[PDB]
Order: structure tokens, then sequence, then C-alpha cells
């Protein structure tokens, strides 16, 4: 299995955290260079023509990181309590997968994208839609060991991704007093933190 | 099963549609006037305090519409074709459905929201991101009678709950020659398509 990556985007380190919890092998694939002039055709054609992350699986491309880690779970997990086959406990890390990508990450894109790449003005309004991201992540997490049910699942990794690079960031989580119970209790759950999210997070710290 | 709507988002129809492709009844109940003042706790109680659409399912609440459609395939389809079980088909549909979600429900909503529900002025910029998110949908449709399968999906069904929703605004999909073919080919195959899905249309109509 290739695994093409940008080593700091949450959704690939989303992705390499899945398949450590799995513990699935990847190749991986840096694409940093993929955009910059005079790479062969031949090159380019292996270049992954959609978004980063994107597994070739003998053949099957996969692009979407939440996508694939749903893929790989169902293919190449060995239990069930990652990703469950129950519907309704699906069904909730599902739910909570939509809300990483859609508040969660969003949020976190919004922000910081346009200062760390750009260099631009920082946008208030922006600012505060993470806090009322992570409001929402705070109250799922009330009275919960973990984000989208009794066990570590998916929405856990995917969560983290984002979440660890807002405390790279200096982003204070202490008030949500759930995320911050939830992020200190995860980390050592998490096979292999260190070696595929903490390391990609340096670019930002 | 209780289904809390309101007629027009698209997000209910696609849950709509995709009861009726499955052959399920459900309850439909109307949250319009759930924000208006004076309504009892006990009815308060009862709204859900999340997100619309939301479905109680004997007690199991599920809001975020494309947990619901594919908690909805799973627990009552008949057959495999709308969500497969086949992990490379259903990555497809998963991949799809969240393309659905971050580039054409969302390109939508920005344009259209300020204008319909605050009387904003037209973002041209905002209109420009509906195309780009088409172009997107037209490119995945090359060569292809759906969006995400060589049957109809769950992808179908949430991308067509949006893309009649702009044609009921009068955006031209015509240049979006698959679009077009797509949306002309998908209606008389979706069940029940007059009665879900242009119903609620007419608001916006």
């Amino acid at each position: 299995m290739d695994f093409y990556q940008l080593p700091g985007s949450p959704p690939c380190r989303a992705v390499a955290l899945t398949a450590a919890a799995l513990d699935i092998e990847m190749n991986f694939k840096q694409v940093n260079l993929m955009n910059g002039e005079h790479l062969k055709p031949e090159f380019l054609k292996i270049n992954p023509q959609h978004t980063i992350p994107t597994i070739d699986d003998n053949g099957f491309r996969l692009w979407e990181s939440r996508a694939i880690m749903t893929y790989l779970a169902d293919q190449y997990g060995k239990n069930d309590t990652l990703y469950p086959k129950d519907l309704k406990k699906r069904a909730i890390v599902n739910q909570r997968l939509y809300f990483d990508l859609c508040s969660l990450y969003k949020s976190f894109m919004d922000y910081y994208y346009p200062i760390i790449f750009m260099k631009a003005v920082k946008d208030q309004a922006k600012y505060e839609n993470i806090g009322t991201a992570l409001s929402f992540l705070d109250k799922f997490l009330e009275g919960e060991n973990y984000v989208a049910g009794k066990n570590m699942t998916l929405a856990d990794l995917s969560i983290v991704s984002t979440v660890s690079t807002l405390e790279a960031l200096d982003y204070d989580l202490s008030k949500y007093k759930n995320v911050t119970r939830w992020f200190a209790k995860i980390k050592p759950e998490i096979p292999k933190y260190e070696e595929y999210n903490n390391a990609g997070l340096k670019m930002f710290k």
C-alpha cells in the first residue's frame, strides 16, 4: 500500500495514526515537490490527481482521509472497536467524522492557513469559530472517555490530528476541560502517536 | 421512526429520498415553529438538541444527514446497490458523500443562504465556488451513469438534493454536460422523487 502524504497536514496524520492503530504497513511517499517546475510527465502521472492524503492499495486509489480511514478499518482491522460493525455505534462514529471535517478541521484551516501559508492578518471571527467547534467537541465528551463511543474509534484519531495541532500552535484548550482530559488520556493509548503525529507537528510548533 | 425535518433543506430531502428508496416509512415531524416564543419545556425537550434532520429510531437519536443515510441503508436496505457492502465501492460512496457536504452543499449554502435568509448582497466569489464544485462533480460523472459507482447510490441521492435546488433557483447546469445528463436520468429512477423532493423545492423556486 502506497500512502501519498504531506507530513504536516492533519488529514495525513489521521490516516497514518489509523494505519498504526491497525498495525498496517504503508509505503510513505512525500508529495512536497510534486508542484515544482520541470517534473517529468511520468512523475506527474503517478502524482495523485486529487487531494492529499491518497492511498494506492494494489491499484485501488482512494482520496479523502476519512473515507480512507473507514476503508482501512474494515479492510484491515482485526477487531471491531476502532470502527464498530454495530450499526448504531458505527453511525455515531460516522456522525463525529463529519463533525470533525466541517467544524473542527474547517475552523482550524480557516484561521491558521491564511496565517501560516499566506502570512495574512489574523481573523478574529475565524479564531472564535475554533472555540465554537471545540465547545461542541467538549459537549460530546461530557461524561465520556472517547469522542464517539465507549472505546477509542477512528473519530478519536481524526479529531486528535487537529486538536494536537491546535496545542502545538499554542491554542489554549484548558477551558475545554473535557477536551483537555480526553487529549491527555488519548495520547498514551494511540499506537505510535509520537512517531506518526508529533513528528509532523514540528513545522507548526 | 420519527423524522424531524424542515421540508426545504436539502439534507432533509436527502434523508427523505433515502427512506423512499429503501421503502422505509417514517413519521415526519415539522420543526418550523420550534424556536418560537413560549413553546412549553415539554415541547422543547422533544425538540432535537442538535441539527436538522434528526431521526429517532425507537429511541436511537441520530443527526447528520449523511450518517442517517448510511445508517438507514445498512439497517433497512434489502439489497446492496444503494450502499454496497463491498469495501472499495463503499469507500467511493463515502468519499463522494464527503465531497457532497464540503464542496457541493457548502458552496450552495455559502451563496444562497445570505441571499435567501438575510436578503444580503450576492457574493460573486461565493457564486463561482458553486461552479468549482460542479466542475468536480462533472469530472466524477465523465463516462459514468452515476456519481459514485455503477448503480445509483446514496451519493446520488445526497447530491441530487442540492443539484435539484440549484436548478430550482435558476442556476444553469447546461455547461456541466455530465451533471445535466445525470440529473435528467436520475430523477425518473429515484423512487417518489416528486413527492419527497420537488414538494420541498417550492419555497426556493
